[PDB]
């Protein structure tokens, strides 16, 4: 199916916050793409609210490249650059166990994501595995954050902030605070308020983060500790929560080479 003059619709591949997503060709350029498309006649219209967000976001590293943005037929039409599988696929992939080393590769990374999306006035309010997605080819070592469908000029319950669960305005702190849930998730192949059949919040608050993290280093309890202790409005300290990881990574004599368990495979 034909696309804005250049592009060519093929199958879907998933769903995004607020429309599906499908494979494409850019037919003049001879590249692979991924195109969202979103109902012309929704009540929310915000499709072209996110493209607002990713084009003020453009420049930033791993921040994908948006190619075309328009109206076909009865849809809403943004076309990105092809991006590698999430971080939830791969870590499907990898048996759902990845070695620490692979853990402080992907947060020193993470850690960047948030603090330029932050430095945009936005936060992502949906810091998750499947919404942090790998590069292809050249790009294959680089992180990159998607969807800003949820995202506020300044989400998923497993990795929702104890602030979040009380109800309380998501901040800086909230999009960090996640983020420490998703490394202790990837350190643990699952994490304790996980498929439970409101239970989740009783859960987190009754789970002190030493028990969370015990048998991990302590590290993952210190970046905790630290979301947890931040102020509504509090800048965070990004370069110490980097340099936490970068401390132990150094400690455990590993080479920041980018090679992941994936790689290896
Ligand atoms: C997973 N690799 C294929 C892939 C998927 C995506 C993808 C995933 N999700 C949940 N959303 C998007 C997306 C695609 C286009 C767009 F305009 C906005 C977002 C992106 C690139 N490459």
């Amino acid at each position: 199916l034909r696309v804005g003059n250049r592009y060519r619709l093929g199958r879907k591949i998933g769903s995004g916050s607020f429309g599906d997503i499908y494979l494409g060709t850019d037919i003049a350029a001879g590249e692979e793409v991924a195109i969202k498309l979103e109902c012309v006649k929704t009540k929310h219209p915000q499709l072209h609210i996110e493209s607002k967000i990713y084009k003020m976001m453009q420049g930033g590293v791993g921040i994908p490249t948006i190619r075309w943005c328009g109206a076909e037929g009865d849809y809403n039409v943004m076309v990105m650059e092809l991006l590698g599988p999430s971080l939830e696929d791969l870590f499907n992939f990898c048996s759902r166990k990845f070695s620490l080393k692979t853990v402080l590769l992907l947060a020193d990374q993470m850690i960047s994501r948030i603090e330029y999306i932050h430095s945009k006035n936005f936060i992502h309010r949906d810091v998750k595995p499947d919404n942090f997605l790998m590069g292809l080819g050249k790009k294959g070592n680089l992180v990159y954050i998607i969807d800003f469908g949820l995202a506020k000029k300044y989400g998923t319950a497993r990795y929702a902030s104890i602030n979040t669960h009380l109800g309380i305005e998501q901040s800086r702190r909230d999009d960090l605070e996640s983020l420490g849930y998703v490394l202790m998730y990837f350190n643990l192949g699952s994490l304790p308020w996980q498929g439970l059949k409101e239970r989740i919040s009783e859960k987190k608050m009754s789970t002190p983060i030493e028990v969370l993290c015990k048998g991990y280093p302590s590290e993952f309890a210190t970046y905790l500790n630290f979301c947890r202790s931040l102020r509504f409005d509090d800048k965070p300290d990004y370069s110490y929560l980097r340099q936490l990881f970068r401390n132990l990574f150094h400690r455990q004599g590993f080479s920041y080479d980018y090679v992941f368990d994936w790689n290896m495979l």
